[PDB]
């Protein structure tokens, strides 16, 4: 019965559309051309639906999935109603344990690409050739929530990339924050089980603001300069698109000759760095808490490919012990204006995948899967990662046999002596499964290593010390790299980082923690650990006020690249516009908006007070997206008002309050004609104001001034007239 | 170390106190004389932690926590730190799968106790006598979103009490609405697969507000009943505490005679029926995702014990086929005017859990975990439901022991030559593990059925048919219920839930799935679809329009019970009142303020734009429990603005977007001297208007005249004059 409309409109067309266009759909679908070879090799188990029967799993067509077998139609069911136990008992079954940290991420399929060969400093056969592409698939995620919280939560993002190379799996697992929270693997599950819902009750979720998190930070100051990365704007991206992303670590590069090369990993996003704002953040996770999943797979169906620059610092080997930090140090970062990124190569992301749970949910990351050409460091937090990832995952996809599951499958091949395990879906032929053997001549082999195509050799270190369970004194110092990142920050991210500090520790119900923070906070600097401290009624003592502030960075009294708005960046392409409507829209208005907002990429979705259509002046039917309520401004960058019959909306509540939260959150709004008329909600200027687009009609200038302004990101200038707007 | 701070500040009183007073704690030391069999018997597993050594899980003392294991302090971590690794396995092993539904849930011991025997009607145990105390472990619930999703989302809610009787575990599974959507346990997965996240992307969490959902329902008529339900302000309660709970199908009771009596289970909320409505709710998930939990924990900890009556819904074996739907059909209510609930027993929830993954998060319930004296029906979605569970615990909680997990255990005997399976904690000495034995003379042994203490045996229902995969031609009705449930709402309840359609139906991206649910409200009442189709820009068709509304239910034409407002029941007790600070508040305002709420058991929270103290005018010392941006409007009843220096506050926009927020979502609000100055911002005339409390000063009826407006929950007329309001 029950059956597609006769117009077709159940189904999404198969081409690239705008957000909010057509109905999303599974990435085969929505784009079959789009192609890798990952991709490609998904195909043994990607299954079809349209014209087949409906089966139970052994292939037995069911006659009648409405109903359970019972004896009279009003009576008991029977126990030999095997299609209604499988049913039942695959349903039952669906769940397999979340990750037990980055629970909650999304994902998407995509190749990389090395802008030239890397042969001189690694042997790494995916960074060998400019014209040899790596199918990747990354998975983007939060920290503490659990797989069905919200997105838009303060956290750190995890930002992991699987590059299916032919030497092997390479897993660069990093973050969207230069360093982590602690030094060694061993206190990995003090800090996890801190930030994660306390245990008694199971409160908070997706948050660090509350007293667990606080006392082991105001205990552990090695934590503060995550900390500080976290409370400024870099703990709440606009978008995954948006954020940096860092492996973290010191890692090392082997070229051919055998040297060694420090490194660590970058991706620089193309489309920019951008962030929310608290607020906008926050109640975000209540309206859409899937928002970042829900724009990165939107912003892929629109050919808006999130692209991500792949950078590298390179250390010479010899200047290991030339910085005031130790390299081997997770909580240090290394200045840009120190070492430079070199840039490496692109990553484009162009294919949503088809079954969430099937390739995200199940795929598994490891910091240890490397290939040839690149090794470890001391790094004792990396160190005690790669024990980690291989244990969680046995349980978590129950059992060994996980490079089995689809997503995870190397495209290259692999051959071993290791056999059986939970699910096993290789059926092996070798008579052997043990070497030395001579019934198969030995095979599969090992493979001296060499320059390319040969077996993993780790780098012979030098190793010299005695067994000890102890924290080398050079990681010991815990403000300066705090102090380096304040001080790179504009005034209005340091503003936001106060807020964010104060935020939290009001949530903080022990006073003492706060005041132990704020403690924590003179020993960084006293102009941020005075306004904290203002903010949570503290008063700062004598000797706190004098606390000697840490030495610079090797000289480095800031830098610019560690801000997220310092260094303009700003790329309109892939943002989106809410537009308010009305009841006889003018057209031309309209025309000259979308006109513009097309020369620049930039989306836009048509508001209403209620949904279905309505008509402009020129009699163009106008189908619309959402209400004002139901997609308020905080899913878009700027709102734009054109003119019409304004009197239809000049006195609706919600119309309204749209412009009062976008304006709030520092984001353009461009009035044109009789819309001018609403700078009365948002109580401010007459003549005009920076960040307010006014003209008689929407035209080139209008749309320039709009554009310009949306490439800035948001109105920082507006931030000291907010905070009496009552929104 | 030694890390407490010397004053003892870091630990909560072992009393009652209020929300937000003290950190919470674990049960067992918050309240250690809260006693009851279940809460002793679970002694043997508490563990403490003061003044013990750290080690590891075979007992190791512990040096250093605080470092792996290398070779030189900035070496290589050791494979033979096996101290770093179990440590870390178990973290890495922390998750299992969370329940495949209702995921999210919040629980707690209390106890309950029959009113008087129900000897005559039921040989259950637990119901034989008013003075047997029956201990309980209740956990509440959402459906759709996982373990981490947010608490005031719209959706239906679990209430699932396990009752630990003398004579076996009786587990009463309900949720909080007294239908289900669908009529047989087959189409379960069809169901939950269609209001879970989609497919492809995995959204939206926790939300039924998307195409597959509608599409279902569009399809299935057999859902409108329950789909009203949750449109309705019932699919967004205040608490746990303030919503009605229902077994939802009919089961027999069993006498000793051996008569079988027909029943549905019913919870009366003591606190009486309560809820948000969705703008709030919305928001609330955003601002507090974990509302509702914190909630049920702060009211126990508080003394505010969550009280709900259990009662009874019974009819005779003859009157099965004397309604105009069929009894066993679970899309289908029974009135309360034609069927009244006889009042049965109280069930105080009075203890929270010591650690919410082993108390909680192990927890399994079961619907067919029954007693002698209670017994099945036929109804077809009951019969499935017994399966299921059985079969989503063996992986969930790890194997077929899970009766062994400390909260399952009965506190009754049980015996049996069941043996193994994983996790096997019981050791059983029984020379024999089968019966008939000689071995062990038989024992355990069978029991006979009787009156008190004997085995279970079947009702002798008599079964007549063929073996059919058929629906009931007498379940095949589904429009009267949803028009009886609609014609009992008041019309501001009208409004919510043509809202809540609304609402939802907007997010549904497929036009026609739209316009198919207006055309299936249309079947239901014309009011309601043309008031949708409003919304969505729908006209009615003629023949739409002309459709004839579904019979009365048993010559119903409403029942009042069904409605949350229609008859009070308001319980103040337990509610909280949000009190904006100045920097000068008149102490006489706020003694009587407090005393007033204090003398009801209303809850306080002090708020202003900082935290730490502000002086009252007499040199009180006023502590602040939040800011205005930290503890919202969502989170109270109601707002008192006390008299003082109002101009501290009178400009700044989080406290007048505070009464703004408050004012929208229909609370009380009460300003007394100078913060009638408030007025203008919430647009208040002169005069006054019902629902604002105002006067000279917080003397005299300004107190009882805000308990009043708080006893009624919310000003329903205020409703058109929030229409406008840029908020
Ligand atoms: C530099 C510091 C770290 C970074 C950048 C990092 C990054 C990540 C990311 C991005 C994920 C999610 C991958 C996915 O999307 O599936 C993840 C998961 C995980 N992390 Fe790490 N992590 C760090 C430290 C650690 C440490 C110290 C440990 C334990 C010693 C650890 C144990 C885990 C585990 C067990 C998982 C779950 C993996 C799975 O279930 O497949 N992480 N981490
Ligand atoms: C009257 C209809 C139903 C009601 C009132 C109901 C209620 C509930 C509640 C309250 C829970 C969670 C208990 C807890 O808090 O642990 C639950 C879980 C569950 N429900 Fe039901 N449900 C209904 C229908 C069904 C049906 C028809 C099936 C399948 C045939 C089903 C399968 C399950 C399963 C598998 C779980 C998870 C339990 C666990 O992992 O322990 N439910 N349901």
């Amino acid at each position: 019965d029950s059956l597609a409309p006769e117009d077709g409109s159940h189904r999404p067309a198969a081409e690239p559309t705008p957000p909010g266009a057509q109905p999303t759909a599974p990435g085969s679908l929505k784009a079959p051309d789009t192609r890798n070879e990952k991709l490609n090799s998904l195909e043994d188990v990607r299954k079809g639906s349209e014209n087949y029967a409906l089966t139970t799993n052994q292939g037995v067509r069911i006659a009648d999935d409405q109903n359970s077998l019972r004896a009279g139609s009003r009576g008991p069911t029977l126990l030999e109603d095997f299609i209604l136990r499988e049913k039942i008992t695959h349903f039952d079954h669906e769940r397999i344990p979340e990750r037990i940290v980055a629970a909650r991420g999304s994902a998407a399929h995509g190749y990389f690409q090395p802008y030239k060969s890397l042969s001189d400093i690694t042997k790494a056969d995916f960074l060998s050739d400019p014209n040899k592409i790596t199918p990747v698939f990354v998975r983007f995620s939060t920290v503490q929530g659990g797989a069905g919280s919200a997105d838009t939560v303060r956290d750190i993002r995890g930002f992991a990339t699987k590059f299916y190379t032919e030497e092997g799996i390479f897993d660069l697992v990093g973050n969207n924050t230069p360093i982590f929270f602690i030094q060694d693997a061993h206190k990995f599950p003090d800090f996890v089980h801190a930030v994660k819902p306390e245990p008694h009750w199971a409160i908070p979720q997706g948050q660090s603001a509350h007293d667990t998190f606080w006392d082991y930070v105001s205990l552990q100051p090695e934590t503060l300069h995550n900390v500080m990365w976290a409370m400024s704007d870099r703990g709440i991206p606009r978008s995954y698109r948006t954020m940096e992303g860092f492996g973290i670590h010191t890692f090392r590069l082997i070229n051919a000759e055998g040297k060694a090369t420090f490194v660590r990993f970058h991706w620089k996003p193309l489309a920019g760095k951008a962030s929310l704002v608290w607020d906008e953040a926050q109640k975000l996770t209540g309206r859409d808490p899937d928002f970042h999943r829900r724009e990165l797979w939107e912003a892929i169906e629109a050919g808006d490919f999130p692209e991500y620059e792949l950078g590298f610092q390179l250390i010479p080997e010899e200047d290991e012990f030339k910085f005031d930090f130790d390299l081997l140090d997770p909580t240090k970062l290394i200045p840009e204006e120190l070492v430079p990124v070199q840039r490496v190569g692109k990553m484009v992301l162009n294919r949503n995948p088809d079954n969430f749970f099937a390739e995200n949910e199940q795929a598994a990351f490891h910091p240890g899967h490397i290939v040839p050409g690149l090794d470890f460091t001391n790094d004792p937090l990396l160190q005690g990662r790669l024990f980690s990832y291989t244990d969680t995952q046995i349980s978590r996809l129950g059992g060994p046999n996980f490079h089995e599951i689809p997503i995870n499958r190397p495209t290259c091949p692999y051959h071993n002596f290791q056999r059986d395990g939970m699910h096993r879906m290789g059926i092996d032929t070798n008579p052997a499964n043990y070497e030395p053997n001579s019934i198969n001549d030995n095979w599969p082999r090992e493979t001296p290593p060499g320059p390319k195509r040969g077996g993993f050799e780790s780098y012979q270190e030098r190793v010299e010390g005695n067994k000890v369970r102890e924290r080398s004194p050079s990681f010991g110092e815990y403000y300066s790299h705090p102090r380096l990142f304040w001080l790179s920050q504009t005034p209005f991210e340091q503003r936001h980082i106060v807020d964010g500090f104060s935020f939290e520790l009001s949530k903080v119900v022990r006073p003492y923690i706060r005041e132990r923070v704020v403690d924590q906070l003179a020993h960084i600097d006293l102009t941020l650990a005075q306004a904290v401290a203002k903010n949570l009624g503290i008063e700062l003592t004598d000797d706190q006020l004098n606390i000697t502030p840490p030495p610079d960075v090797n000289g480095l009294k800031k830098d610019p690249s560690l801000s997220l708005y310092a260094i303009p960046d700003g790329d309109v392409k892939g943002r989106v516009v809410a537009i308010l409507l009305n009841d006889e829209v003018r057209s031309a208005d309209l025309l000259a908006i979308l006109k513009a907002l097309k020369a620049k990429g930039v989306h836009a979705k048509l508001l209403y007070s209620r949904m279905g259509e309505v008509t402009a002046d020129d009699g163009t039917v106008l189908p619309i997206a959402a209400t004002f309520a139901g997609a308020p401004s905080l899913t878009v960058d700027a709102v734009i008002v054109p003119c019409g019959n304004i009197a239809d909306i000049a006195d609706n509540g919600d119309a309204n309050y749209y412009l009062m939260e976008a304006y709030k959150h520092l984001k353009p709004i461009a009035l044109a004609g009789d819309a001018r008329k609403f700078k009365a909600t948002i109580k401010i200027a007459d003549q005009g104001e920076e960040g307010i687009v006014e003209a008689d009609s929407a035209d080139g200038s209008f749309m320039d001034e709009l554009l310009t302004l949306m490439a800035a990101h948001r109105v920082w200038s507006r931030i000291p007239k907010i905070d009496k707007i009552p929104a």
